[PDB]
């Protein structure tokens, strides 16, 4: 499998996940119908979600890591695979959320070769390959912003902070790829937890790479060896090379 | 001027502003064409939905309080309008913005007699009369919800807190009205330098009210006195009757 071939099977996940979640009612939606192999409960909208994707991806040769049921599959190919990422704010009619997809040549980050994160909502696709950063077919980047004086997707600010703004939109496969077009000028998970799940950063991070971010765990440390597998958590600081400094200070 | 005046008003408003603002590039909607009588930029984005909403009020015998003009007409109906709540999120494609709308009786926040917010991305239609609140013609109530350990949007979070989420979407107008259908169990805004205008948050606090919510300043002081003019700032604790005190001793 390569970087042409993940591209089309994502689109064909995304576009059955889109009419799986779309013909479902929200109070239908919203409902509890199980326990995840995460740890967290499984949302009906999460259920339908993962069975479209887990029906495309069966008919590879892949070892798939989804939040909803865990490990599958026997292949050499890695995907981390968030079904359904922004839950709750499917459940809730708001519109910031989306199946998230990362294919990987081994069972950790490093070896990854294909980022997509398909918003469910508004239908916007990011997709990153050896060819770069793509937001709905065009060329993406990080901002050029050098000042802690920016625009911030972060969890949690616990603390007095120096920026522009601050957001939290409650999906990071979705918020990573803000940071990625440049919307925002940094991503910041620094929740003493560490509560994203590889599933939920994989292929945000992926993309924000190929979109020029520097993207690391809280100490600056590489993201290379991040497992897919149920029991990885992560923390993140994205910025470009020059802001990114920056913020490991400040949260020092 | 009646609360059924105001509802095919508002209707009329909205539809209007949406012509507006679909029928601009975000290249071009991204703008600074000005400066507003806020003292912040005006988008291009801002001004076409300001004009739209305008020619539609100034045919009415009412006072507007509008962010990018300021204080226009002479009636003694007062409307505080937000013609682009979320200009920031809709210049970056993000699909949470609205128009919104408060009438009042008089320059003071006590005597509204309608409220109205549009979400301008996905067509959900927030409004609030003597009959109740609605989101989409059904009825609408704050979640009854009784700890801190809660769904909260909160402006800003500066400390170690409670809540089971915290979200920032960066639209007031809206995201009070996510509290007012229980999406949400509280809203706060408790920035030190009270940063909401009137017209940010007049409409959601009137719908919040109808929906239940108690809602208040900082202090758990009256909004009843907040005035219509571009001076007026607010800062604001809203949840149903049982949560609220709560808030109040979190954040002392
Ligand atoms: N983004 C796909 C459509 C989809 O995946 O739903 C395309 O451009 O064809
Ligand atoms: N992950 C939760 C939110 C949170 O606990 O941060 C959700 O489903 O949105
Ligand atoms: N999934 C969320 C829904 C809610 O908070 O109502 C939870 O139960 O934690
Ligand atoms: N990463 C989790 C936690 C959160 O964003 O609140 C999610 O995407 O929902
Ligand atoms: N919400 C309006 C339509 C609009 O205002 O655009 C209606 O119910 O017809
Ligand atoms: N009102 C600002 C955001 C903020 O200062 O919170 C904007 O949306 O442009
Ligand atoms: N409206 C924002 C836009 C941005 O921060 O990029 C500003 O004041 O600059
Ligand atoms: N633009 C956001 C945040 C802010 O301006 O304070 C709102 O008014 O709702
Ligand atoms: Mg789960
Ligand atoms: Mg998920
Ligand atoms: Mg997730
Ligand atoms: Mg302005
Ligand atoms: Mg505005
Ligand atoms: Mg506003």
């Amino acid at each position: 499998m390569d970087e042409r071939d993940a591209l089309r099977i994502s689109r064909e996940i995304a576009g059955e996940v889109r009419k799986a979640i779309a013909s479902m009612p929200l109070r239908e939606a919203v409902k509890d119908v199980g326990m995840g192999k995460d740890g967290t409960p499984t949302k009906a909208a999460d259920r339908v979600a993962e069975d479209a994707a887990l029906e495309i991806l069966r008919k590879e040769r892949v070892t798939v890591v989804t939040e909803e049921s865990g490990v599958l599959g026997e292949g050499d190919v890695f995907v981390a695979l968030d079904p359904l990422d922004g839950t709750f704010n499917a459940t809730r009619g708001i519109p910031v959320y989306s199946v998230s997809l990362c294919f990987s040549y081994s069972d950790k980050l490093k070896d990854a070769f294909f980022g997509y994160v398909y918003n469910l909502a508004t239908g916007d696709e990011y997709y990153a390959d050896s060819s770069g950063a793509y937001r709905n077919g065009e060329r993406i980047e990080v901002s050029d912003a050098e000042e802690l004086y920016c625009n911030a997707i972060i969890y949690y600010p616990d603390r007095k902070f120096p920026f522009k703004r601050m957001r939290i939109f409650g999906s990071a496969a979705t918020e990573l790829c803000f940071f990625a077009d440049g919307s925002f000028d940094c991503f910041l998970d620094i929740r003493p937890g560490k509560m994203l799940r590889i599933y939920d950063a994989a292929a945000g991070v992926f993309i924000a790479e190929k979109a020029g971010g520097k993207v690391t765990e809280l100490d600056g440390e590489s993201l290379g060896n991040k497992k897919f597998d149920m029991q990885e958590r992560l923390n993140i600081v994205a910025a470009n090379e020059k802001l990114h400094p920056k913020l490991l200070e400040l949260i020092k």
